[PDB]
């Protein structure tokens, strides 16, 4: 964090299989809920849903190690790969992941880890 400190004093906190697993259980649980209501998504929600929570689980068990670590790349590539596979509201998932992704992720870590 400060370039004149010694590398040991700096302990960073390695990515969480058991946080991945739980947060991506409610990731799932909320893109569910929120895109299974709406036309767009009538008969994909679970594939798309899928394509989403795959990701973003992959991305939490090998690089998500709390706050300063959530890329915008997980999300990037939730609308590249609905885009590729022509699955209709690729921009919209993508945007509801990455706003439920703002609101929860950080936080939910620190009271996972009681930081």
């Amino acid at each position: 964090a400060a370039g004149s400190h010694m590398a040991a004093e700096y302990k960073f906190p390695d990515p969480i299989p058991e946080f991945a697993e739980a947060e991506t259980e409610k990731f799932r649980d909320h893109m569910l809920n929120k895109l299974s209501k709406r036309d767009l998504f009538e008969d994909s929600v679970d594939e798309i849903v899928g394509v989403c929570t795959e990701i973003f689980e992959t991305f939490l068990r090998s690089e998500y190690g709390g706050p300063g670590t959530l890329l915008v790349i997980p999300f990037i590539d939730m609308a590249d790969t609905l885009n590729e596979r022509e699955l209709p509201g690729g921009p919209q998932a993508a945007r509801a992941a990455i706003k439920w992704a703002q609101d929860h992720v950080d936080k939910d870590w620190k009271e996972w880890t009681g930081t």
